[PDB]
Formats: C-alpha cells, structure tokens, sequence
C-alpha cells in the first residue's frame, strides 16, 4: 500500500505541532481528501497520542466529526487519510469580523449534534474550541482533532487526565478530578463565547495563570449586545460543578437554538467573507 502511488497531494493546507497537512486525491475514485503526512522519527514523542487520534477516529462514523479513510505507511512516514474540510475552522471564519447570532446558533447546533453523537458513544472530546470545528466549502460543519479524545467504559466511567487547551478546560479537569462528558459542555460554553467575542476569556493572561484562575473565579459569562438566551446559554454550560450542567441533548433544544438556528448552506456566506478577506490580505 503506497500512499505515494495512491494518492496525489495537490497543496499544503496546514502545519500544526507535529507533521503536515495536505489538500490531497485519492488517485483511484478521485475524492479529495486531506493527509495528514507525520515523520514517526520526529515525532516518536508524540506516537502514543497518534495513536489514540487514528483509534478515536476510526471509531466515529457520524456527518458531524471528520471522516476517516485509513492510514497508510510509507518507510518513516505515517499517511492519515482524512474527510477534506475546505471552508476554514469556526476560528478562521472569525478573522475577517464578528459573526450574528444566526451563524452563532447554526455553528453551535451542528457542534451539539457532534458532541451528542461522542457522549453517545461514551467518548469525551475534551480539546473543543473554534480551532478544532471545520467546515467544508459549503457549510457543513464538523468536529476535529482527536488526539487527546477520551473514551469511557463500563468500568471506566470517569477519567482523571490533565488534557485540553487551558482556555477552554474546564475546572474539574483542571483540578485533574474524576470527570466525563460534562467536560466538553463546559468547553462548548467557552466556545460559544469565542464564536461571540472573538476569543475566550482571559485570552490576553498567561495559560499558567489561567489554570488557577479557572477554578477560582466566577464562571464567564456573556456581556453586552447579545441576546438574552444566548447570554443563558452560555451561563447554563459554563456551571462550575458538572453535573448541573445540561446535556448537549437537552442544550439541542435551547431557546437560543431553535430561534436562531438555520439551514448550515447559509454558512456559505461566511466562508465567501473568509475567502475574500484571504484575497486582500
Ligand atoms: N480534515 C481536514 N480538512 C482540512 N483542513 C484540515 C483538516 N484537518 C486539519 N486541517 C487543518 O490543517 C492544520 C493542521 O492540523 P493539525 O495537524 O491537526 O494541527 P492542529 O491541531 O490544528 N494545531 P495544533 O493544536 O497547534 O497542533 C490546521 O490548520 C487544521 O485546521
Ligand atoms: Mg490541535
């Protein structure tokens, strides 16, 4: 199984901490998809968590978390075959100004259909935030980057793992406590302040900083031009103690949703905006 001779890589689209994202073609039935090329020398460091990426991801079969289509080997080099998602991340979609609440409700519904369908399957996220929420070209939306995912069991019912991007941790993971699925939810409620503002809280601080501020303060909430179920949506996630905090089933069904939310092919406006802010910049 030659990756080389299968698939052909037609640009870069992304560098993160380790390795390469490439817009690629799948040389037989020419669907395109994104690759994800790591050097498993220079990353040796890092095999654990790619391994659980792969296996999360190969366990998800869902329209809201990013397809898989298998890995493949080539000497040192390790080819993750990826769901192309070229309309940009919820946070690209950021850079060119604000969004409305109509694309705010949109991105968070299809978020909540994602995160219903993980806690479903017993598996936590726990690194959401606007980075890792990609669209495709024409609106669709979906859940990315698994490699810090965690799954739960029968016997397994809680994790304890110190995981995540500081911003938006939640507090009893932070306090690295017996937590679950509740943990994303707090995230979403971070998230939907970053869809709001731009950023999360205490964006500006240094993330050792906010690893005790989380804990110790008041939760965030949501001030200024907004409507009010919006601002309760954000104060019903971002509840300090998990368990008074809704499902992403029950938070489906939220006023602010069901009045705001609209068709996801509307989100094409969005990324047209990204698209011609990239051409001028
Ligand atoms: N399936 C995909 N389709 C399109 N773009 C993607 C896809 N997966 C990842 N990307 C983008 O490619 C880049 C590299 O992604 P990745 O290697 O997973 O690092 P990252 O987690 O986004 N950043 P980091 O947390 O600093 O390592 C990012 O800008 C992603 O948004
Ligand atoms: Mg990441």
């Amino acid at each position: 199984a030659d990756p080389e001779e299968l698939f052909t890589k037609l640009e870069k689209i992304g560098k993160g901490s380790f390795g390469e994202v490439f817009k690629g073609i799948d040389n037989r039935t020419q669907k395109v998809v994104a690759i994800k090329i790591i050097d498993l020398e220079e990353a040796e460091d890092e095999i654990e968590d790619i391994q659980q990426e792969i296996t999360v991801l190969s366990q998800c079969d869902s329209p809201y978390v990013t397809k898989y289509y298998g890995s493949y080997l080539k000497d040192t080099k390790l080819w993750i075959i990826m769901e192309y998602l070229g309309g940009g991340s919820a946070l690209d979609l950021l850079e060119p100004g604000p969004l409305d609440e109509t694309q705010i409700a949109t991105i968070l519904r299809e978020i909540l259909k994602g995160l219903d369908y993980l806690h479903s399957e017993k598996k936590i996220h726990r690194d959401i935030k606007a980075a890792n929420v990609l669209l495709s070209e024409h609106g669709e939306v979906k859940l990315a980057d698994f490699g810090v995912a965690g799954q739960l069991t029968d016997t397994q019912i809680k994790r304890n793992t110190f995981v995540g991007t500081p911003f938006w941790m939640a507090p009893e993971v932070i306090k690295q406590s017996a937590y679950d699925s509740k943990a994303d939810i707090w995230s979403l409620g971070i998230t939907a302040i970053e869809l709001a503002r731009g950023e999360p809280p205490h964006s500006e601080l240094h993330p050792m900083k906010v690893l005790f501020l989380i804990p110790k303060n008041n939760p965030p909430t949501l001030e200024g031009n907004y409507s009010k179920p919006l601002k309760e949506f954000v104060e019903a996630c971002l509840n300090k103690e998990p368990s008074f905090r809704p499902t992403a089933k029950e938070l489906l069904k939220h006023k602010f949703i069901l009045r705001n939310a609209k068709k996801t092919s509307y989100l094409t406006e969005l990324i047209d905006r990204y698209k011609r802010w990239k051409a001028e910049q």
